[PDB]
């Protein structure tokens, strides 16, 4: 089981301190950045084997979700 931090749709950073386990071994954690024109910002995170190293045929423009294998990888 991996380890991996647990926020969604937050906005503050210092109340993203949720560390939670995984379900099972192999499942991959991503974290998505939304920053839209203004100043606001949320951030996202999941844990599931469907983790595409790299997005970028979707889920781009407004949010980017990053992959990650390593423990804690979405703890900024």
């Amino acid at each position: 089981m991996l380890l991996c931090y647990s926020c969604k749709a937050q906005v503050s950073n210092e109340d993203c301190l949720q560390v939670e386990n995984c379900t099972q071994l192999g499942e991959q954690c991503w974290t998505a950045r939304i920053r839209a024109v203004g100043l606001l910002t949320v951030i996202s995170k999941g844990c599931s084997l469907n983790c595409v190293d790299d997005s970028q045929d979707y889920y781009v423009g407004k949010k980017n979700i990053t992959c990650c294998d390593t423990d804690l990888c979405n703890a900024s």
